[PDB]
DNA sequence: CGACGCTAGCGTCG
DNA sequence: GACGCTAGCGTCG
């Protein structure tokens, strides 16, 4: 019996005119920078953008409140090193030098040049609509933000792109085996992986972090273990949609039920690690046939709820890395979400509503 | 430039 | 209400 979730999908869906008006902006603010950046004899000339994140890949809620966007170097020759043994970072030892300190390349220093250039980029146009969001601290993206028409943000990450084989860390992770083939799984593992200034601690300058980015958009616009998943001539999975309602509870939860220290920690990216989990853990399309979304809904939300019960959220792409782990997020805080989920699972998502 | 697939929005319904 | 058009954006060359 309905809940009716579809209903909900329906209030989540951007407005047509909504992404035109945001959509066309955007572009425009990127490909005018991305001009520019080429055209100056920068660093930054070889420049080459990636389209990721929500929007792109088409799980976006509500409203186009924010892209993400990468800037990708082509970099040859790259050596790299775990910062301690911790699967998201590592250092890259090593003609472009400036950025580089002590023959590894800084982050930080190679970030804050990238970010410098951007502000005096920024500053041509000038909107009093467009400007760069102050920096904050152990975050890797240069925010541009537009107050025309209305306020939203743009994520600009630097992107240093290797051809070479995908770290050991990576070898156990992303098992789409049984879900999408070894010959898929072996196609996407030959795709160059990403690095990204992020440091773990509480202090680091030059460590970096891998990016799947762009292998996650590739498997969510092919979820369908077979081809025509989705496609007019296929029958309708509900996956794509069951994410939707799962990134909108969460939310949903931060707004309705108001912010809280706890609450905040968690991101839209544990629900997204965590739905691929299920996927992986369901890999069959009958499984998810779109009159069946009632009860696979239900299983997305006890599978989250596992988690946070279990404190073991491992990276989808790193195994060893636990995005639940206690260091990187406090059992009080897996406590409370848990139950409000928990409350919400029980009394049928009152908070969409 | 130019294909096409996807999706929002809407008319027809055998 | 399920089909099935349309328009428009995103994408890889
Ligand atoms: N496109 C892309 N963006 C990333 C990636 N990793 C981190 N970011 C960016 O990092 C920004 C937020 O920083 P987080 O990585 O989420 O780290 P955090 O723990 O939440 O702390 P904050 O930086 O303050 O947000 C986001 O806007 C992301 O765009 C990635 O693999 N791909
Ligand atoms: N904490 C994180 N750890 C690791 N990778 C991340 C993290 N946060 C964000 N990313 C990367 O960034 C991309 C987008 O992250 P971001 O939260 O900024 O936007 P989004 O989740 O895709 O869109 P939305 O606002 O609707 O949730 C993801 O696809 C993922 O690859
Ligand atoms: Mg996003
Ligand atoms: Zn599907």
């Amino acid at each position: 019996g309905a809940w009716k979730l579809q209903t909900v999908l329906e209030k989540v869906r951007l407005s047509r005119h909504e992404i035109s008006e945001a959509a066309e902006v955007v572009n425009w603010v990127v490909e005018h920078l991305l001009r520019r950046l080429q055209g100056g004899e920068s660093e930054f000339k070889g420049v080459a953008l990636l389209r990721t994140g929500s929007y792109y890949e088409r799980v976006k809620i509500s409203a186009p409140n924010q892209f993400n966007v990468m800037f990708k170097l082509e970099v040859p020759r790259i050596q790299l090193e775990e910062y301690c043994n911790s699967g998201a970072h590592y250092f890259v030892k090593f003609p472009l030098e400036q950025f580089l300190e002590k023959e590894i390349l800084s982050a930080s220093k190679m970030l804050s040049k990238f970010r410098k250039i951007i502000k005096e980029e920024i500053k041509n146009i000038e909107d009093t609509g467009v400007t760069v969001e102050r920096k904050r601290r152990g975050s890797p993206a240069v925010t541009l933000l537009i107050s025309k028409p209305k306020e939203i943000s743009v994520d600009i990450i630097l992107a240093l792109e290797s051809k070479s084989s995908w770290p050991a860390s990576t070898q156990k992770g992303l098992p789409i085996s049984q879900w999408l083939g070894a010959k898929v799984k072996n196609n996407l593992k030959r795709q160059p992986f990403y690095l990204v200034p992020k440091h773990a601690k509480g202090f680091q300058e030059e460590t970096w972090r891998l990016s799947f980015s762009h292998i996650e958009k590739d498997i969510l616009k092919n979820h369908g273990q077979s081809k025509t998943c989705c496609e007019i001539d296929g029958v309708k999975c509900c996956r794509k949609e069951c994410l939707k309602l799962m990134k909108y509870l969460l939310e949903q939860l931060k707004k309705k039920f108001g912010n809280r220290r706890e609450l905040a920690k968690f991101c839209s990216y544990h629900v997204k690690t965590a739905f691929f989990h299920v996927c992986t853990q369901d890999p069959h399309d009958n499984q998810w046939h779109l009159k069946n979304l009632e009860c696979c809904f239900d299983n997305c939300v006890a599978y989250f709820l596992q988690c946070l019960k279990t404190e073991q959220l491992a990276n989808y792409f790193i195994p060893g890395v636990n995005l639940f782990s206690r260091d990187l997020i406090d059992k009080p805080s897996k406590e409370f979400l848990s139950k409000q989920i928990e409350y919400e699972r029980n009394n049928g998502f009152p908070v969409f509503w």
